[PDB]
């Protein structure tokens, strides 16, 4: 029979989900892991995509790739391409004023435009879900965030092509969020939804209005810069500080050590957003000194108060620019694992008077829950449509 796949092709992590039996599944990875970072390595033997690539960014800067959402259908001369190059290791180069990821792979100089490095990412998940049904995919849902241009669409199903599937639409990110609530399914009228998206590096604000099942960008606001990664910023410095407090030593110029840190505070981050408090396990940090120690949910809202405070204002924003009231607001959607911090749900909550937030799907995977649907929904039209 004709399956179809929903693919959330994220900044920093794609999630791919497929409805079946009348229930969404999110396809896990070889790994385990629900998500997949949207991290691409090119090594002296290998092409590494996910995990392990991730894995080995410490070892491998310059050739792993990751970000190329940030670069996907830009022009070379673009300003956003301009800003965003002088952050990251690896080099890219201006082809026909378009901008081309140049690495080193197997000892050599080869370069890559941005879809051909998702369309690798796209494989990844196309795989991951042939793995999991047993037979292979090719009809998929991709979404791709509200703001996204014609030029940024068209490139993102280009990189779907070249990944081997069969694109039945590129849907909106938080389209495919109120979907996953089935917010489309509440009858007759106007309901008014507002996506809070909080990712690890972007945070988006979208509001919608949907009359009779059908979808209307009203309003989008946030911060391409702002995420998940900031608040693991915010520990890092506060850790390093504890380490001169404790030991007398500093260890930032220690590559090795801050990047073992980052990852200890990114857990420890996790931890907290289900728990008080949070530990840090890390064997011989620096000159063989091991660092254990723990922090409070308290001690780290109070590192990350400012940053917390700063998202309510592109929701008001989002509100003046759709010409809406907080009143007027019909469902709070939460999109991206940030918004699983209680001080987060919180600050949205007071602002809305204390009403209810839609989090039952992991928001992590709401995204690719409502593109799995989608994708079903259209892959039994087209098939209809034939017999
Ligand atoms: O790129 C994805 C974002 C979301 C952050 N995840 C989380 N942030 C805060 N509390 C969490 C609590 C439980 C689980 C979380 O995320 C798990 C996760 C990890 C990696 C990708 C997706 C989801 C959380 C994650 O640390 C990163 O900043
Ligand atoms: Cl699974």
């Amino acid at each position: 029979k004709a399956a179809a796949i929903g693919i959330d092709l994220g900044t920093t992590y794609s999630c791919v989900g497929v409805f079946q039996h009348g229930k969404v599944e999110i396809i896990a990875n070889d790994q385990g892991n629900r998500t997949t970072p949207s991290y691409v390595a090119f090594t002296d033997t290998e092409r590494l995509i996910g995990d392990a690539a991730k894995n080995q960014v410490a070892l491998n800067p310059q050739n792993t790739v990751f970000d190329a959402k940030r670069l996907i259908g830009r022009k070379f001369g673009d300003p956003v391409v301009q800003s965003d190059m002088k952050h990251w290791p690896f080099q890219v180069i201006n082809d026909g004023d378009k901008p081309k990821v140049q690495v080193s792979y197997k000892g050599e100089t080869k370069a890559f435009y941005p879809e051909e490095i998702s369309s690798m990412v796209l494989t990844k998940m196309k795989e991951i879900a042939e793995a999991y049904l047993g037979y292979p995919v090719t009809n998929a849902v991709i979404t791709v965030p509200a703001y996204f241009n014609d030029s940024q669409r068209q490139a993102t199903k280009d990189a779907g092509v070249i990944a081997g599937l069969n694109v039945l639409r590129i849907i909106n990110e938080p389209t495919a969020a109120a979907i996953a609530y089935g917010l489309d399914r509440t009858g007759k009228g106007e309901r008014n939804v507002l996506i809070f998206d909080l990712g690890g590096g972007t945070f988006d604000v979208s509001i919608l209005t949907i009359d009779d099942g059908i979808f209307e960008v009203k309003a989008t606001a946030g911060d391409t810069h702002l995420g998940g990664e900031d608040f693991d910023n915010r520990l890092v410095n506060h850790f390093v500080e504890e380490f001169k407090r404790k030991h007398k030593k500093d260890i930032s110029q220690n590559k090795r050590a801050v990047r073992r840190l980052r990852t200890a505070c990114e857990r420890a981050k996790r931890t907290l957003s289900s728990s008080t408090q949070a530990s840090l396990e890390i064997d011989s940090l620096f000159e063989g000194i091991d660092f254990y120690t723990s922090i409070t949910r308290a001690r780290f809202e109070e590192l990350c108060s400012d940053l917390f405070r700063s998202t309510l204002e592109p929701v008001e924003k989002a509100l003046r620019d759709a010409k809406l009231d907080k009143a007027q607001i019909h469902d709070l959607v939460l999109v991206g694992g940030s918004t699983r911090i209680p001080k987060v749900q919180k600050l949205l909550q007071d602002f809305f008077n204390g009403r209810d937030l839609n989090k039952s799907i992991n928001p992590d995977e709401a995204v690719a829950y409502g593109a799995a649907v989608q994708a079903a929904i259209l892959i039994k039209s087209t098939r209809a449509a034939a017999s």
